[PDB]
């Protein structure tokens, strides 16, 4: 028969996805089967058996009578609900001692937790004939050569399915509140860049297939969004780093005309002269626009290129979108400065922002902690900490985390929402227009918005980074612009701050 | 946003899959985007609205109401009713001139012919977020980064839609008539290894998504079958060039006894002894086991070696089995000189019949034609015949051929039923045993066998090689014994001798 599938595991030896045993239903018809026998080897009673088979299988005993009644045919099945069956099912029926019914072992893929992490693990599929298994998304599809068989190697993943359980519980609130056409979270170690949880939603049900195909693209490393405001970081990295943004030096706010085009800061008027630090944490535009300016164009192309921009991060997912930066023109290049035009996907993000709690490296984030075989006991493949680049010095990383900090918790912070009692956050907010697919400009209505935010705890020296975002809310689009994914973030901020025993 | 992915075409240039534009309904439901108009923008009759929108969607008006009525809402879609909506379908809506609705264009992907060779073409899902379309199963996967984009490349394949046709009726008849486990029918040019049509059963449409995923394998190169006395044939051309096989030689017919196991003729007392053509005319099992013991086991292996079992054929298609050469003991030699044990793909049995009529030349079997792209005009891929290796000699190939005449057109022939009217077609008969999906041992009942026809007309010199095989017929199982697949070979192979011009 087939060998056995290998195991997907969480990082603390939890069981994500087995080849467990199920059963199938079979019902004898043809009386020619008892021709031979002294007790009879088929149904001879349709309506009784009916009325029997009923009490175990979701069927009702005149659909199980007019399948029971077919012709031409020995044996018979019950489609759906007659398969998938527990071992207590079939001990159920085979106590009923039916004439011409049978239960036969069937092999099935078991995903224990049902829908969890469901983009990430994937779906096994099985072929009927030979019941071999084959994946079809995510670690059974990526890993499925190692993953098949003799027994198939085993897939350990970086997931802690206790901080992954606050994520799923978290993006369900937010469906409930919003319906968002598109909603991620994801929590990385800030140290290693782990990733300790992770989900989107709309997403699947592995163990049912429910909705599975409906969105093939995984968000964390297949989808690209334009970030918003969260991509201000680096731009401010870049000015820090050259010698263009001094928190006090003032700048003249308000608006700047490129291209016959006004770009504003969020209030139309500005505040007039500012410190530069003070548009940080109001995620002035303009300020972004003129820190480019100083900076330089060219120059700034480069900075967000080795911030990882624009390429792959060469992570372990199929098909890893590349993103690109958007360059061709000055409208670009400065609306590219607060994030619109250029596109990323949020495993680039995880890594440029973990630059500025590890002295300026970038980690690769990870997911797959092990590739091994459980019998022969040979290890294929390690994971471990890996540093993307140093793109900023250490210097310019504290400066970068100082208005981090101040964006949160400025007197004049537009992001006290995002704040967490007992513990100390920090972050950066995006509110961003999202392209239309069909029309070539930006959805269009009362508040079109990515709402997204970059975030990190305990602040300055954090364990973990929490990026959420959440496009295009359907449901309560005025709140989902007001207070962004801050119904997110804290729950599972502070969940995981707790379960990591993080001292309030 | 996206580029347009690439076509799938036919070897004559008809469109097997493309990107077309569909529709989606949109509903705004808020006064205040119709507060400083004059005219309503939005739904002021909800009740009217419903009733009439609901003559266009597959939705009754109080469901329609129901999403019409939810609050914190700006707009509404409708779900998967909501969408995929024709020119036709919009043109009706907006003649209604209801208030605040409107359609939204979207890219789709178009299969005009629908379920039309399904598990070889494939299916493209579509990434809601950003209109990306991924293939997830045969070309539109393997071709997907050439039909990817700018606009993506073309793919041509060999099948001609007309064959298919034939293929697609035929096979229709079969489930009607058997309702079969499984199926399948492909169509090989007899003299270049094009795949003309190819077909299995069950599988799914590609055009409504309907039944995608319940079987992953391709039949053609992903499926594997213990062939059944098909596999003769190659046993046959062995003891021809070793000599073993002369057809006026007497052999003891009856059984033989393999490691404690009886293996008889199929009418269990044989025929006394008999000519070895006439015991290849009757499918005997102890021929061949005599012709293995005659050339010796290990020569036995290479010979099956050399034609191409055990092994990849190569070819295009993802994933594509090995099958293996069952030799572990006697008991699994022996029977897998009729077939048994030994596991196979079609596409390696195509590759092997081939050999009989190209003086012993095996071809490589072929159905991607081209892969270029229309607007550069850069071809990055060209099809062609290939010799998959001469494992024997052209005299050889001719005393096979001529036992296969008479497998069709002896006058002791058992297999008069595959004959046709106004030509003459010759080819081997296999009724095989089907291994359990989960168990140790053959699926049982009164007639549990995959039966099969690998033939060729006209015979001698074949303009086309038809190969269709049958898997565990669930009606009508005693009639799938006494016919195989005759009622799929005659029609198939008749109407494609005919649209290729060959003279009745
Ligand atoms: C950064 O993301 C920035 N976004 C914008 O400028 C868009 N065009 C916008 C959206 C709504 C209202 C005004 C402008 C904004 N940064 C933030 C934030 O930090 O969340 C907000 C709320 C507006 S300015
Ligand atoms: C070849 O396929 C061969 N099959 C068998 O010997 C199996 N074990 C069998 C199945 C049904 C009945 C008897 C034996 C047979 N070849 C053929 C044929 O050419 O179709 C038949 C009908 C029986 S012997």
């Amino acid at each position: 028969q087939q060998p056995e599938r290998g195991k997907i595991y969480d990082r603390n030896g939890k069981v994500l996805a087995e080849d467990v045993e199920r059963y199938k239903l079979v019902a004898v018809i043809d009386k020619k089967a008892s021709a031979n026998s002294k007790k009879p080897r088929h149904v001879v009673d349709k309506k009784e058996t009916a009325k029997k088979l009923s009490t175990v299988i979701d069927m009702k005993p005149e659909e199980i009578e007019k399948r029971l009644s077919q012709k031409k045919a020995f044996q018979i099945e019950f489609g759906r609900k007659g398969t998938n069956l527990t071992y207590q099912d079939k001990l159920k029926i085979e106590k009923m001692n039916l004439p011409g019914i049978s239960l036969l072992p069937e092999t099935e893929r078991f995903y224990p937790n049902g829908n969890f992490a469901s983009h990430l693990i994937g779906r096994a599929q099985k072929n009927p004939d030979t019941g071999e298994l084959k994946g079809a998304l995510g670690v059974e599809k990526i890993f499925d050569s190692y993953l098949s068989g003799k027994r198939g190697d085993d897939v350990h993943l970086t997931i802690d399915s206790n901080i992954q359980v606050f994520v799923e519980e978290a993006l369900d609130g937010m469906v409930e509140r919003y319906q968002p056409k598109d909603l991620f979270a994801v929590v990385m170690d800030a140290k290693t860049g782990e990733i300790l949880a992770y989900s989107q939603r709309p997403t699947f049900n592995p163990e049912t297939g429910k909705d599975f195909g409906k969105k093939w693209a995984n968000d964390l490393y297949q989808n690209t969004y334009e970030p918003g405001s969260t991509f201000k970081s680096y731009g401010l990295a870049a000015a820090i780093q050259e010698g263009a943004f001094d928190p006090d030096k003032k700048y003249k706010s308000g608006h700047r005309d490129i291209m016959g085009s006004r770009i504003s800061d969020w209030n139309r008027v500005g505040w007039g002269e500012i410190p530069m630090s003070l548009g940080f944490t109001y995620s002035s535009n303009t300020l972004m626009m003129h820190l480019q300016d100083l900076v330089g164009a060219d120059k700034m192309k480069s900075w967000y290129e080795r911030f990882g921009f624009g390429k792959s991060t060469k992570g372990m997912f199929d098909g890893e979108a590349p993103g690109q930066i958007g360059w061709s023109n000055e409208l670009q290049q400065k609306t590219s400065s607060f994030g619109q035009s250029t596109t990323v996907t949020p495993v680039q993000m995880l890594q440029a922002q973990s630059a500025f709690f590890n002295d300026g490296n970038m980690l690769k984030p990870w997911f797959v902690n092990s590739v091994e075989n459980p019998v022969s006991k040979r290890q294929f493949y390690k994971g471990q900490k890996q540093i993307a680049g140093k793109p900023i010095t250490k210097d310019t990383a504290e400066k970068v985390e100082k208005q981090l900090d101040l964006v949160v918790n400025s007197k004049k912070s537009h992001a006290a929402n995002y704040r967490i009692d007992g513990y100390e956050v920090e972050g950066k907010t995006g509110t961003a227009q999202v392209a239309a697919p069909n029309g070539g400009g930006y959805v269009k209505g009362p508040n079109p918005y990515f709402v997204s935010f970059m975030g990190d705890a305990p602040k300055k020296n954090p364990k973990v980074i929490v990026y959420a975002g959440m496009s295009l809310a359907q449901k309560n689009d005025q709140e989902a612009y007001e207070l962004g994914v801050s119904k997110a973030f804290k729950p599972i901020m502070e969940n995981t701050l707790k379960y990591l025993n993080v001292g309030k």
